[PDB]
């Protein structure tokens, strides 16, 4: 398996893949596929060397942002679910997944961030307790 | 980007992630990612070199099957729900998603699938439209 499968693998996925470095206090993108794209609104050229709290736009009173902080900080995985919202404002479900990999090439820990989105989920359930 | 953080992305993969070639009818798997285990119940031991049909079953009647055997012989992506069943036999809807590639390395047509799991979703939406 050559890295153009691997380019393309991710290129295929469903989920929204991106890459970001530590820099400092935020944490800045330097990848993001095409599923990002479309999940968020938002292009490559506006998302990079910025750091991903622009999703969450003012709804910054989140239990994930503080566990998401902790464990990049101790070099642990971590799952949560965060309220993000798009370019155009329509506020969507994502199941965050944060891993934390060594990049042998320069010796720095990358950041890998899998964003899947359920609120279609999400909507169905309280439509059905609702009923 | 390296192939080093490619390969961890992959790995961190909710979705299952494989890759598979052509060899006539068939169409064997080479690569099977961890989330690929999990979800199928099948070890990597098992699933590799060996077309992804088995996990049909004998749920064989699917119409998919037709346009996924188009989409692979005329190079096209292509995506599909179908009913597959893990090795405990437990059926689950998985969104199939084929993206023929070209490797450079070989210039052999490789198939790159996507595997991803909507059974509760079917489920939420089946019990929704009954209630209403
Ligand atoms: C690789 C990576 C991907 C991330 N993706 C998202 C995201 O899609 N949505 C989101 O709300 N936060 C995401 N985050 C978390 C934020 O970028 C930020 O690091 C986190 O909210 C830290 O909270 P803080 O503002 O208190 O420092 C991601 C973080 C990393 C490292
Ligand atoms: C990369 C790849 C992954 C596949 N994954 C699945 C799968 O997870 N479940 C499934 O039912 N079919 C999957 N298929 C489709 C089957 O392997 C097979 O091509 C299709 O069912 C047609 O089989 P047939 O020739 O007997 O009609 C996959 C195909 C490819 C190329």
């Amino acid at each position: 398996i050559n890295a153009q499968l691997l380019q393309s693998m991710v290129d295929a996925s469903n989920d929204g893949i991106v890459v970001a470095e530590k820099e400092g206090d935020d944490t800045i993108l330097i990848y993001v596929n095409a599923a990002f794209e479309y999940l968020t609104g938002y292009s490559r050229d506006e998302t990079l060397y910025q750091d991903c709290r622009f999703l969450q736009g003012d709804d910054r009173d989140q239990l994930g942002r503080a566990r998401i902080r902790k464990a990049m900080a101790e070099g642990r995985p971590c799952r949560e679910v965060l309220r993000n919202y798009r370019k155009d404002g329509s506020a969507f479900w994502n199941e965050l997944s944060i891993t934390p990999v060594k990049s042998d090439f320069d010796q720095r820990t990358y950041f890998i961030g899998i964003q899947k989105d359920v609120s279609r989920q999400v909507e169905l359930e309280r439509e059905l307790a609702e009923l």
